[PDB]
């Protein structure tokens, strides 16, 4: 006894990730603070040879918002191809296809753009224990075009969609990219919702940020980013609960469906806050043990999310399907899920 689906609209950088084990002495060789995204610098030049000449390093499919649209379409398999679209720019090379190919087996309407300006994006991937560390390469994902996003299947993707959700990390490459969809979301009366990915799309975007932010009818953040935003707001305050509050009130909003703001905590719960206040919502407790993979909680948790968003539930029973479906990938190494899920939204 369940809806079907409202459709969704996802864009992001599809890279692929290329992971392995490695000590502290290695992060420190390439200057990279543990846990933490960046993108390739100066600062790491061969990185991507020293990583790829180590035992067992893997080449997997990734990117943080095609995360999330894979856990979502795994969230409603009945609905492959009639539920979430992508949108993002590759090459077509070996690592492009494998990145179309294993979305689209799962359902994922990929409007990709090819280019031929730089090779298909990838991510390194630095395990250290359940930590993951990494450092991203865009290539072609940088090289998306206004001539693409006014192409035919992106305008007619836009149009037939009711939710919007652009990772932070789109912001560094056109934030006219990302205006046009918070345009096309207000035309349609849809929900636009953005992540903040990382800390230094705060330091270092921060303007780019402020332009999306008024269209933003619900942010999505972690704890760490959280702070971060603080910080870039001036706001003297140490505590995500007031984090969230003015970031309802105080950061600009001019839209009508009502600015909503999620910050989860990892082990603690997760924040939520809208114009009537703000609430937590536990998270279930789970044996530490368990918990192999840190990496991508929050694109499963984003998922989870959106596939409960999207069948109409309400905010709180939206926070409690991302936890469970990051709960779900935390337990197995990469991005990996059981056949089907065992959770009714
Ligand atoms: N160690 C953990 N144990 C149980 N659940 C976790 C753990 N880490 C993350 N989660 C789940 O994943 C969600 C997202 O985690 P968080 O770490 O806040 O995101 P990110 O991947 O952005 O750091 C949390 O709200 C929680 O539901
Ligand atoms: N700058 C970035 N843009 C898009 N995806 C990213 C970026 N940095 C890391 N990722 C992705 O983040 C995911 C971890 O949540 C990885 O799958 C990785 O491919």
């Amino acid at each position: 006894m369940s809806s079907a689906p409202l459709r969704v609209y996802v864009q992001c950088n599809p890279l692929l990730d290329v992971s392995a084990h490695v000590s502290d002495e290695f992060l420190v060789k390439y200057g990279l603070e543990r846990g933490t995204a960046i993108l390739l610098s100066e600062r790491q030049k061969g990185i991507f040879d020293d990583i790829e000449k180590m035992p067992n390093v893997r080449y997997v499919p990734g990117g943080s918002g095609l995360n999330v649209a894979r856990v979502a379409q795994w969230m409603q398999q009945a609905y492959k191809g009639k539920f979430v679209t992508y949108v993002g720019c590759i090459a077509d090379d070996r690592y492009g296809k494998v990145l179309k190919e294993a979305a689209e087996h799962e359902g994922i309407v990929m409007a990709v753009e090819h280019t031929t300006k730089a090779g298909s994006g990838a991510c390194a991937v630095c395990i250290t224990g359940k930590e993951r560390t990494l450092v991203a390469d865009l290539g072609a994902a940088n090289h998306l075009s206004s001539e693409h996003m006014r192409s035919p299947a992106v305008v007619r993707a836009m149009d037939e969609s009711r939710i919007f959700y652009f990772s932070g990390f789109t912001l560094t490459v056109d934030v006219n990219h990302v205006l046009q969809a918070c345009r096309k979301a207000r035309e349609v009366d849809g929900l636009f919702m953005i992540n903040l990915s990382a800390p230094f799309i705060m330091q270092f975007f921060s303007a780019q940020l402020g332009e999306v932010l008024p269209y933003t009818d619900i942010i999505v953040a972690n704890r760490h980013e959280a702070k971060e935003f603080a910080n870039m707001m001036k706001w003297d305050t140490d505590c995500v609960e007031e984090i969230a509050r003015r970031a309802v009130s105080e950061v600009p909003y001019t839209g009508t469906k009502g600015r909503v703001v999620v910050f989860t905590r990892d082990i603690e719960s997760t924040v939520l806050a809208t114009k009537d206040g703000v609430e937590t919502v536990p998270v279930p407790q789970l044996d530490q043990d368990k918990v192999i993979d840190m990496n991508g909680a929050g694109d499963a948790f984003m998922g989870g999310f959106l596939s409960a968003y999207a069948v109409g539930k309400d905010l709180r029973r939206c926070c409690e399907t991302g936890h469970y479906t990051a709960q779900e990938v935390i337990q197995r190494d990469g991005c990996s899920f059981p056949e089907k899920p065992s959770f009714s939204p």
